[PDB]
């Protein structure tokens, strides 16, 4: 029947309370980028694994005070120094070479005047230390910034490339993380025409699949391409059966309003057997959304069928389907950032919540950007946010410029 | 010698100005996610390219007014529509249909009521209209959203998933946009293992290649993977060779502060022949990078030193090489996008500016979101900020928690 007037609250925990977690799978940690760990990494070594000078300098014995000091070798990085420091000598040191036995400070070569050269000057021989070193004194412990055994990430961390730095520290190169959702993405109706064809009479071109599946890369999921399927009951079940098999998600635009030709509903329900949790949601755009969920065998598959008209597909997409993703691919809060900024322009609200794209600008020095709702030049940026206007009441009718709203985040600021 | 200190702001508009913009290709529209148009892009069609419904509804002729009317066919959508309507008239329409010849409005479905319909209940036979339509009402007119020869996107415009649908709109499927630049990335020093491999006594594993590499790669660009280079003038100028013969940039670590086995900076200068516009830079962290230009024929290279302590490199990449990799990718304005934030707790400022990676948040309804250098569920976020500290004064010695304070956004919020 006409399925009841959801509201946008109530659609939107719908949405996460009944999309599942995907399994894990080991990845290469350079395979990492945007994956959330389903395991505690432990660090297996020490870091660093030996004493390290932080300076260029030299390793003293800091009981010896400031004086002139015979210089018996290097320590270089890479090497473990096999010569001890007595009383009277030092050893010079670079920056994350290893503290020879027998010293206990650095003295960095700022706090030193050299005495004696070799002749071709390509060797120092003797150091004058101006200063009395602190002890432990421009040195790393063993330890000291990562100790075996320490858990340095924990499950459930969303990594980014200081996480695949880590990993990198403490040798950890296979990774236990939830997987990608693979999400297929269909156009319907019989107007449509692929990107690539000329136009013939009563047809258009399909935008939909090109802009969602943009979407969802640009996040970083793999994705099916299901093409474009006409406004016919046996051919949407046979489409929507080759997503099912070869995704986790299925995305659809069109043909979700209550017309004549308009048959995806009737489809989800009658012939896929799948759970329509809402059909129509109490947003503006977006009115005829349709969420479903199919269980077979232990597996949930969800469906998004979204509405035709190309400007509420992209932003259903953006309010519904983005954070049903990140909570498949294991993020434990998927919800998305939502930020602070001040109206452009005067806007008449509507009953319902309203959504638009607009993009986010910093001024200067003040605190809070501006959305412009989507200057020449501001045609060079795509749109990085979602407007969301509250519904109307008896005492607010309109927004003014200036007055500070919600925006949703949807691209790289 | 010893290079000058740099100011950070002469560093930072030096690498803008030296780098070139690179050239142009032709790519396919679905390839454009963050691609720049070289190109301004014209509509060949109009859109619709036909009258078409807003509604699901009838197309009736507005002088007939209100009343009972014949229904003679339905016009559906992929279709061109053979019929007039004459006086006494209407055709279903759905929305995206086509407009019958002989119609001039359209009577959304609830604004009339059914009179009869076939026997099996399959066609609707004859409706009554209730109300006066207005003229041209819920019907798109002939290029009512692009016009034919319209420029529908301008040269400049940086592609996110709106533009790559428009280009679908369109039909303009092949498009010219400036090449991403390909970066290849070293490591230097003789104590670096690869991160595959167990510890050795004096070594400790290369993260900063991968910190580096995944850093890059986060933004979209084409990565070369120059492995580990010891501290050895022959074999860095060959590293640097391969770096210049296989990317449009090379990015190397270590090596470049005063040390007596610290090569690059000679390397670059007296055997690879580079152009070193700045070595040192005051900043904390980052007082040693380094960054070089080389033209060879009518190309110009661009290298950056960066210091080899991992905290370092990861934030001298940020604040120095993506800005680089943003204008040669043909983003005018390649600046990054620094936000306004509160101080999450008390600050020592530094003589020099310094910078801190941290985490952006939003709490409740506040405007400003706090800045948390980087609870336990904190560290399941990646840093998305770098904090920008002022250089401090005989004045401000210090800031205190919640004073507000530049961030740079350097993740997905
Ligand atoms: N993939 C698409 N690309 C561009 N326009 C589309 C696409 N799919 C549908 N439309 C258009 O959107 C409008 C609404 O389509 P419709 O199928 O009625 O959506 P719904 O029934 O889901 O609300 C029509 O003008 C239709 O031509
Ligand atoms: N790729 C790397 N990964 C981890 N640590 C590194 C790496 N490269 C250098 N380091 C460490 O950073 C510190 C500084 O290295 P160094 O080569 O002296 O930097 P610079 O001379 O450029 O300031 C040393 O402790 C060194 O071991
Ligand atoms: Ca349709
Ligand atoms: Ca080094
Ligand atoms: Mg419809
Ligand atoms: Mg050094
Ligand atoms: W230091
Ligand atoms: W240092
Ligand atoms: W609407
Ligand atoms: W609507
Ligand atoms: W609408
Ligand atoms: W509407
Ligand atoms: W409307
Ligand atoms: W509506
Ligand atoms: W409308
Ligand atoms: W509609
Ligand atoms: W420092
Ligand atoms: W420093
Ligand atoms: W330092
Ligand atoms: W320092
Ligand atoms: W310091
Ligand atoms: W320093």
């Amino acid at each position: 029947s006409p399925f009841p007037l959801t509201s946008m609250d109530k659609a939107f925990i719908t949405v996460l309370e009944m999309t599942p977690v995907l399994g894990t799978e080991i990845i290469n940690y350079r395979d990492g980028m945007g994956r959330v760990l389903a395991q505690d990494v432990y660090a297996k070594d020490n870091l660093p694994p030996f004493p390290a000078s932080v300076k260029d300098g030299y390793a003293v014995r800091a009981a010896d005070g400031p004086g002139d000091r015979f210089i018996i070798g290097e320590s270089q990085a890479g090497e473990q120094p096999t010569q001890t420091v007595m009383p009277g000598q030092v050893m010079r040191v670079t920056t994350g070479a290893p503290i020879p036995c027998g010293a206990d400070a650095v003295v960095q070569v700022e706090d030193t005047e050299l005495i004696r050269e070799s002749d071709d000057g390509t060797e120092e021989l003797e150091v004058r230390i101006l200063v009395q070193a602190r002890p432990g004194q421009d040195i790393r412990p063993i330890g000291h910034d990562i100790k075996r055994g320490e858990c340095v990430l924990a499950k459930g961390t969303h990594m980014g490339p200081s996480e695949i730095g880590l990993l990198a520290t403490v040798g950890v190169t296979e990774v236990e993380v939830n997987k990608f959702p693979v999400v297929a993405v269909m156009s319907t109706g019989n107007e449509l025409l692929n990107p690539e064809d000329d136009l013939l009479p009563g047809k258009i071109r399909d935008s939909n699949r090109s802009t969602l599946l943009a979407t969802i890369q640009e996040h970083g999921y793999p994705t099916i391409n299901l093409g474009i399927v006409g406004d016919n009951p046996d051919d949407l079940l046979n489409a929507l059966n080759e997503g099912i098999s070869r995704a986790d998600v299925i995305i659809t635009s069109g043909g979700v309003s209550m017309g004549e030709k308009d048959y995806l509903k009737q489809v989800l329900d009658i012939d896929l057997h799948a759970q329509i949790h809402f059909g129509r949601v109490f947003m503006k755009p977006g009115l005829p959304t349709t969420f479903a969920t199919l269980d077979i065998d232990g597996v949930r598959k969800i469906i998004f069928a979204l509405p035709g008209n190309p400007v509420s597909a992209v932003v259903t997409c953006n309010l519904f389907v983005v954070p049903a993703l990140r909570k498949m691919q294991g993020i434990l809060d998927p919800r998305p950032t939502i930020i602070k900024a001040r109206l452009s322009c005067d806007v008449k609200l509507d009953p319902r919540p309203e959504y638009h794209r607009c993009i986010l600008t910093w001024h200067h020095q003040e605190p809070l950007p501006w959305a412009q709702s989507t200057s020449r030049l501001m045609s060079m940026r795509s749109a990085n946010g979602l407007l969301m206007l509250p519904p109307k009441t008896e005492q607010y009718v309109e927004l003014h410029k200036g007055e500070v709203v919600d925006v949703m985040v949807i691209g790289r600021l």
